C-alpha cells in the first residue's frame, strides 16, 4: 500500500532459506564504533553465531575509540579494523561517513551489511531482516529498516524530505543505522561526511534508481544511546547539508553555533565535502 | 560582542522612564489563543496593570477556542477578538499566523507586542524588557526574546538559518513567540501561514533592513505546553516551507505524512500562500 516495498510483519524468510538463497553472493556486515565499550559486545554477539554460514564476514570499524571498545570486541571474537588499517592510503577524516565509506575497502561482500554498535540488544534477527528482499526479491539494491529519541528523524530528515524529495515521504526511518545494500550500489555511490551520510545515501540511490530499488523493512522496537542536544543540534545541520547539496541547493558551510552563558560561544563543524565512489580507488 | 544588539542581563531601564520615552507613540499588546485556558488568565494578568500607562491596548486574540479561553479572558478583564471580528471582509484561514496578520487590523498601535498565552508563570517585565530597544535605541524595528521543549528551534530552524541565512547564526530564539515590532514594519511584510510566521518575519525583516533593525533581548527562562511529537512534526514541516519560500527555494507543497500502525496514514497540513502585508487593506 506504499509506493516502497514494504514488509510489516515480522519476514517469513529463514535462515536456511536466505542461506540458499545466496547463490554466490557475499555477505559482509559492519559495526562501526565510537567509543561503545558498554554496548559493542551484545551487538557483536547479536550476529557472530551467523558467521561462516549466511555471514561470511563480520568486522567492526573503529572510528577512533579511545575507550575498551576495541579489546571487549575482539573478546568477542570480532575483528577490528581501524580507518587507518581499512584504507592505510589515505589519511583519516573524522565522522561516521567516513568510517562507513572505509569499510568498503575492508570488505569483499557482494552484499554490505550495516548496524549500529551503541544498540541495546539488538534482535539476533536483524540482518537476516534486512537482507531479506535483497536475497528473494529482484531489483533492489538498498534497504532500510524502520522501528517503533527520534528527534532528528522526525522533525528534519521527514519534513525535508517531504519538502524537497516528496517520492520519498514514505520512507519511514531515512536516518536508520541498520541498513544493507549492494557493493555495486555503495562503490559507486559518493559518501557524504559526519552523520550526513544516510541520508546522502538514500536520496542519491533514489536519484539514480527510482524507489522500486528502494526497500524498507521492520525489526521492530529500536533502542540506543541518547544523546544531549548540543550533539543533536550538530548531527541534524550536517544532515541538512547533506540534504541541501543533493538537492542542488547551495549550502553556506557555516558550522551551527550555540551559545551557553558573558558568554561562552561555540561552533559545531560542518563539511560540504563528500568521498568520492570506491571504485574510483581500484 | 554579537552582531546583533543583545541584551543579556536583565535590562536596567524602569516602567517609568520607558513610560516617558514613548513620546507619542502607542503600544498594543495582542496574546493569541487557541484553547488556553489553563493558562491565559496568568498571562493577561501579568501585563494588564501596565495598561492605560505604558500599554495602550491589550487584546487576546481568540483563533476559534472551543474551551472557556474567551469567557476567562473576560473574566480577567481583557478584551477578546475574534479572528472573524478583527477583519470580518475576509474569510478566516486557520494558523496562528493569520490571527497574528488578523491582530494589525484589530489594534492600533505604532508598536505591536506579541506574547504566547500557553507561558506558565510569564514575568510581568517581559512587554517592557522586548519594548526596551524600540523606545530608547534608534533604529531597531523588531525585537526578538531569548531565554534559557526547544527541539524544534535547536534542530530545525537555528541549523536551517546556520545553512541558508548565516547572519542570523546569533539568533538565538528565532521561534520566540514573545516579541515585538512596529506597525510601520508589521503592515509591511506579508505573514507566513500558520506556525510559518515567526521565521517568516525574522527572514524578510533582515532581507529588508539588516541586522541593524534588528535587537534580542534576555527575559530568562521561558515555559509552556510540551507538544506531542507529531505536532511538532507539522510544525517543523511549515516552518521548513516557509523558511525554504523565503531562501527562493521551491517546496514541493506537500505535507508531512506520518505512520502507526495494516496500518494508519495521517497527512497533516502544509501551505506555501501567505498573506499579504496589511497594508493593502487600507
Ligand atoms: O564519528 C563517528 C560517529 C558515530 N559512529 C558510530 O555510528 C553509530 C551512530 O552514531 P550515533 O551517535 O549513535 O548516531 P545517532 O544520533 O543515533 O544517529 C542516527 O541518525 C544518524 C544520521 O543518519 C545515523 O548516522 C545514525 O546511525 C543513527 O543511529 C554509533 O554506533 C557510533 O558509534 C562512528 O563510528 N563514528
Ligand atoms: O492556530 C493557532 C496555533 C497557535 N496559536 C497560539 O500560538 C501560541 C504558540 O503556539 P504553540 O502551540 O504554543 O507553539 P509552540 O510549539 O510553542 O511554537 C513555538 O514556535 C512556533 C514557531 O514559530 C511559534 O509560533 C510559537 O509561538 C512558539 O511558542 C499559543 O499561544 C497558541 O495558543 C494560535 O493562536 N492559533
Ligand atoms: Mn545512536
Ligand atoms: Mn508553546
Amino acid at each position: 500500500a506504499l509506493p516502497l516495498d514494504t514488509t510489516w510483519h515480522r519476514p517469513g524468510w529463514t535462515i536456511g532459506e536466505l542461506e540458499a538463497a545466496k547463490a554466490g553472493r557475499t555477505i559482509s556486515v559492519v559495526l562501526p564504533a565510537l567509543n561503545e565499550e558498554a554496548t559493542i559486545e551484545s551487538v557483536i554477539d547479536s550476529i557472530s553465531p551467523l558467521v561462516d554460514g549466511l555471514v561470511d564476514e563480520l568486522i567492526v570499524l573503529d572510528s577512533g575509540s579511545t575507550d575498551d571498545t576495541e579489546i571487549r570486541a575482539i573478546a568477542s571474537g570480532a575483528r577490528v579494523v581501524s580507518r587507518e588499517q581499512a584504507l592505510p592510503e589515505v589519511p583519516v577524516r573524522p565522522g561516521k561517513g567516513e568510517a562507513l565509506w572505509r569499510s568498503l575497502a575492508a570488505t569483499s561482500g557482494d552484499i554490505v551489511v550495516f548496524i549500529d554498535s551503541d544498540l541495546i540488544n539488538p534482535h539476533p534477527l536483524f540482518v537476516p531482516w534486512l537482507v531479506g528482499p535483497l536475497l528473494t526479491g529482484e531489483g533492489i539494491q538498498l534497504v532500510k529498516s524502520f522501528y517503533r529519541g527520534g528527534r532528528v528523524t522526525e522533525l528534519v530528515a521527514r519534513p525535508l524530505l517531504a519538502a524537497l524529495r516528496p517520492e520519498l515521504g514514505c520512507v519511514l526511518q531515512p536516518l536508520s543505522g541498520e541498513y544493507a545494500a549492494s557493493r555495486e550500489l555503495l562503490t559507486s555511490l559518493p559518501f557524504a561526511p559526519g552523520y550526513g551520510v544516510e541520508i546522502g545515501l538514500l536520496i542519491d540511490t533514489f536519484d539514480r534508481l527510482g524507489l522500486d530499488a528502494i526497500a524498507q523493512v521492520n525489526l521492530g522496537v529500536r533502542a540506543h544511546r541518547n544523546r544531549p542536544l548540543d550533539e543533536l543540534g550538530a548531527m541534524s545541520r550536517q544532515v541538512i547539508a547533506t540534504l541541501l547539496s543533493r538537492c542542488g541547493i547551495p549550502d553556506s558551510g557555516v558550522g551551527l553555533t550555540q551559545f551557553l552563558p558573558d558568554y561562552t560561544r561555540h561552533t559545531w563543524p560542518v563539511s560540504l565535502v563528500d568521498r568520492p565512489p570506491m571504485k574510483v580507488m581500484r
